[PDB]
DNA sequence: ACGACCAATTGAGCGGCCTCGGCACCGGGATTCTCGATCAGCGATGCGGAAGAGAGTGAGGACGAACGCGCCCCCACCCCCTTTTATAGCCCCCCTTC
């Protein structure tokens, strides 16, 4: 067995001792860094303060519409706009990740910035990809799920 | 001189049974509302079953081809033009007679 993520939130992992077998290896990814194998990732948590009138509903409402208000609103939205234009204005190449398709979209669309999610066709998923990938006045593709899950990206 | 004691008086306060039942506390009662599981949700995968896009070929189009006939040309070559004379009948135009 492989995998670069032998994490799960069951308690079904340690089957994997018995369905495959011991870890027979496990790399030490900041020994990698320290090699130059894996790029040196400079991580950060942006603490988006929410909007007042949002804070209003979101602590109003306790059902599962409160993710879709903590997900989007204008500090979040305005500090991910920043970093974007700022990273795109210093040539970087940028990947934007989300869950909840309706926030997916509403951002991307504002941006006017193209989006990728589960119905959207391998012919145009992958188009998107290579104009990214290739074309310089694009640096940004706003991925759902369908990026991390399981996926080639550039 | 008065202060306590004694007596007769008495009835409010007290010690108690009576009883009880409103309320609270206490503990122990089937419980209106808890938690602990099941099923539902969001967005993704894949599989399995469904449609449309390309094909064929009926066929008739346009028209390239292949032939003959057709008109027409450029081409050898051949004959006629012109001259002379003998010779004659034949012929027409003209003159001439009636």
């Amino acid at each position: 067995g492989l995998t670069a993520t032998l994490v799960r939130e069951d308690d079904k992992i340690v089957d994997l001792n018995f369905l495959i077998g011991p870890k027979l290896y496990e790399a030490n990814w900041m020994e990698l860094q320290n090699n130059g194998y894996i790029a040196k990732v400079q991580c950060a948590e942006v603490w988006c303060p929410m909007s007042p009138e949002f804070y209003r509903e979101y602590v109003a409402i306790k059902t599962k519409k409160r993710i879709l208000l903590y997900t989007m609103n204008p500090n979040k939205f305005r500090a991910c706009q920043f970093l974007i234009k700022f990273h795109e204005r210093r040539n970087d190449k940028i990947i934007v990740f989300a869950d909840n398709v309706f926030a997916l979209k509403e951002y991307a669309i504002r941006l006017n910035k193209p989006y990728i999610y589960g119905p959207t066709s391998q012919g145009e998923r992958m188009q998107i990809l290579q104009n990214f990938k290739h074309n310089p006045k694009i640096n940004t593709i706003f991925i759902s799920k369908v990026g991390d899950t399981s996926f080639d990206l550039p």
